[PDB]
């Protein structure tokens, strides 16, 4: 109990932390159901202990505004600080301060919406792969794991928009491309391994002289040399690795070799499970809610006649289709918690916040907050419809965070699985079936993901 | 070998570094040697690695003032961190960046030259004390050692100083305010313990848990309590204690109460052991050169006749007793190094430095180069006369730092080292003993100290 004094001084509430572990033991639920408990006894802002690590929550919109816009470069300008990372301390998602605002600034043109149109054919070919490969598994007659077709999807989107590769990885499980980016898994931060380090932050310096890495030493070493036989098999002959190259050929440094494998690496870490995740979701809430999904095979066929070919622009023309996958990304944001490392002694929307506290704000227990949403725990779209659309406080639903350190792929992302979407509703409808579980339990660890994988029954239009 | 290719890369030159140990292995002489020596073979710049740290030495005088003076609050601001400390982080000497800007400021009204000017007649007190003490021991007839008596008289000025306690040391060894500031000794950095830390830098956090400290757990919180006493014991009824309670009574918060017991720790660990040991090293240069000590004596007598006291005025009238202290202290420069570590990736005179590099300047080997100094070793104080006082480049002969970050210290030190040698040559001369040490040998650690204790014969005038 070194620091574990400090939340009693100021008068803010929280549960009593045990010596040494803190209020660890209070994870036993996850992430989403303490928050959503802490939340209900304490208010607007409370705090407790990660091992001996405060960790202060803020529930109030414009103090959050503060964290995450406002004061944004002067205080809280880097995340929860987490190892073994080894090179992957040049990836943009760990980077801190100054080096951090570098590579934003090295990466931020990569994502800008001119070179995702240019990308939109390239993603629409592996549409068509994701028909075939369903179209055999509808008339397969038996419940279809969504995980698996859209695993592969995702998988395949990846490695066409990051490298340039191309492949059908449901029909070549054993491609050696394929075989290592399904060796990068989410990390579960209520795991054995990363709760010893919450409590034994002191561990980390040693596992960093050991070269052990949480990114498998494997993995990377694959990535490492494929680019750089990458970038001297093209060099000399639009995927991200071209659209890095190009930015090394010019804040205010050019990008490194190294540094570009370090993001190339993110970004497969990014687009790969959460795509498939929550195209898993968004499956499960249209097959349980059939009037939603007929709605929108409705919407898709008056844009696309004849399952016409969607576009960059008429994908941006669907509205029913962002409304249902902004409602899925409310009942299911996958980041759950934003979180925020204090740099200075500050004092915000008055309160004293201390240097070295780690400012954290609950997107999942907000998202399911009675205070703003009407019937939470319901499936509503019409909640995003532009006539409600307006009574949604843009710091109550953050699904990709906000401020200069949101996410710089939110927009790629929503083009990604949207585009999946229209390919498949254009082509099956999706049952329940008996084991399909109703309605869905969230995982008890660290992930936003399913206990059990959703099955549906999938006949073909 | 992690960042041992940084120097090879960057083109400057060093000796080479073996796995895990560095350059570690050549502190078998002391820092004081294997400097010299790398100035030797390497020139003006160069670099190696204590363990894992990269060390970048500079002996060009342009560019050591942009270190330690112009961007010093922009890029060398902090020292070469080392632990575990404890609650000494809050140390003045040990602080950091922003903390430590709010502690200079503090601080540095309670060094000004009109506090000292008070503190006077209190110190004088003690050269009294100190002729009969030394007096007992010239009737003895046989040879005294120095850092006994001096070791008293600076133990009684520092008591008095600080706390306001007084109290004759030498006579009274068993007193309670005695026995603990005496177990208070220089951290000698080439010793098992601290050597270890250098190999083993990931064995700090591990020590700050067990609440192991470099500081004794005992004779820090005999004084954590003294102070809080007297906080209450002199509330309500000159000394360094009054005046930072006076300036917790106005950057921009008040010195907290533990702030205060750690600065109380820093000036006796800074007032104690440096002001005896220069002192000692002054006396053998006076026993060794008669020609100086009697020349020195002449000019006492003609400020201060009939053994009149000296005070605040009388003691900066003398030049030569001036002289005499600044060459021995170019031979004997307690600090033997300054340090500062890297905050950026920044380019000083020509020359790219990068983050997380300790920039060191090498004091005893610039003290002792013949690129500046006629006959270095030998003991000639008329170079600081001032006929030749200008020839001397004030970023090579730093005994006090320079820059912001400098000695706060200076001042008090120069007034109570002169104080007590006026009083020390008007009643007595220093004779070379038997088992005098001549030449003196400096000890191989890594402390600026003699290898044996001066012994020298004292004789009444
Ligand atoms: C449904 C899909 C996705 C969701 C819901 C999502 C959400 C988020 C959230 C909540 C954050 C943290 C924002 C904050 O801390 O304030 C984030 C950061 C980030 N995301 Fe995503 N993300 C998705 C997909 C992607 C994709 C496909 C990429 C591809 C590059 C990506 C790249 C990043 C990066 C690089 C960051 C860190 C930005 C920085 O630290 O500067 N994300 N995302
Ligand atoms: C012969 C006596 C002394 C000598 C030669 C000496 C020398 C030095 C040197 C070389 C430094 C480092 C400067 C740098 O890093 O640039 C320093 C720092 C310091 N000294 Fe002294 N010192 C002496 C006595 C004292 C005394 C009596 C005090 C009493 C308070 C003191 C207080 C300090 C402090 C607080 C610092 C750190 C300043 C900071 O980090 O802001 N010193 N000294
Ligand atoms: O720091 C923390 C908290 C540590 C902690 C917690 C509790 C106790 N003790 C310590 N966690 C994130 C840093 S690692 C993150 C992990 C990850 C998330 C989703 C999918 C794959 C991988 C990652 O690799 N992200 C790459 C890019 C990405 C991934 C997913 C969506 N968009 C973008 C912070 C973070 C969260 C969300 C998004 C980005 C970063
Ligand atoms: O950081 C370092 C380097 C660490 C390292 C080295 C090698 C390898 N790996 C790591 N060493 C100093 C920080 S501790 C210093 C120790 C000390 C010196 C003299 C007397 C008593 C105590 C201290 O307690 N000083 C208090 C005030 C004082 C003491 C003496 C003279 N004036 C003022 C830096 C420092 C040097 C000199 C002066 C101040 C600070």
């Amino acid at each position: 109990t070194h620091s574990h004094g400090l939340f009693k001084k100021l008068g803010i509430p929280g549960p009593t932390p045990l010596p040494f572990l803190g209020n660890i033991l209070s994870y036993h639920k996850g992430f989403c159901m303490f928050d959503m408990e802490c939340h209900k006894k304490y208010g607007k802002v409370w705090g407790f202990y990660d091992g001996q690590q405060p960790v202060l929550a803020i529930t109030d919109p414009d103090m959050i505004k503060t964290v995450l816009v406002k004061e944004c470069y002067s205080v809280f300008t880097n995340r929860r600080p987490f190892g073994p990372v080894g090179f992957m301390k040049s990836a943009i998602s760990i980077a801190e301060d100054e080096e951090w605002k570098r590579l934003r600034s090295l990466l931020s043109p990569t994502f800008t919406s001119g070179k995702l149109k240019e990308m939109v054919p390239i993603i629409a070919q592996y549409g068509d792969v994701l028909v075939r490969n369903l179209r055999r598994e509808a008339e397969t007659g038996k419940p279809v794991t969504l995980k698996d077709v859209f695993g592969a999807y995702s998988m395949d989107v990846i490695t066409s928009t990051s490298f340039g590769v191309n492949i059908d990885s449901l029909n070549n499980p054993q491609d050696p491309f394929v075989e290592n980016t399904k060796k990068l898994l989410r990390f579960d931060f209520l795991d054995p391994f990363f709760l010893s380090i919450t409590v034994f932050p002191f561990l980390i310096p040693i596992l960093e002289v050991l070269n052990i890495c949480v990114f498998p030493r494997e993995v990377t070493n694959f990535l490492r040399k494929s680019v750089k036989r990458m970038k001297e098999s093209r060099l000399e002959d639009v995927d991200f690795l071209q659209l890095m190259i190009d930015s090394q050929n010019s804040s205010h440094k050019a990008l490194s070799d190294l540094e570009l494998v370090a993001q190339s690496i993110i970004f497969i870490f990014a687009g790969y499970e959460t795509t498939s995740s929550v195209l898993s979701f968004i499956m499960y809430e249209l097959a349980t809610h059939p009037d939603v999904q007929q709605k929108l095979q409705e919407e898709i066929d008056a844009v696309l006649p004849n399952k016409a070919p969607p576009t960059y622009d008429t994908v941006l023309q669907m509205e029913y289709l962002d409304m249902v996958v902004n409602e899925t990304l409310r009942l299911f944001p996958i980041a759950m918690r934003l979180e925020r490392v204090c740099k200075k002694d500050v004092e915000i929307n008055g309160m004293f916040i201390p240097k070295g506290v780690v400012v954290m704000i609950p997107s999942y227990a907000l998202h399911r907050d009675p205070k703003y949403w009407t019937e939470p725990e319901k499936f509503l779209p019409e909640r995003f419809s532009k006539k409600n659309k307006d009574n949604i406080d843009p710091y109550i639903y953050t699904p990709f965070g906000s401020g200069p350190r949101n996410c710089i792929g939110m927009r790629f992302a929503l083009m990604n699985m949207k585009l999946a979407l229209i390919r498949v509703l254009q082509n099956f409808s999706f049952k329940p079936c008996k084991e399909t579980q109703i309605p869905l339990k969230l995982s008890l660890g660290g992930l936003l993901q399913p206990e059990k994988p959703v099955v549906l029954k999938v006949e073909s239009r």
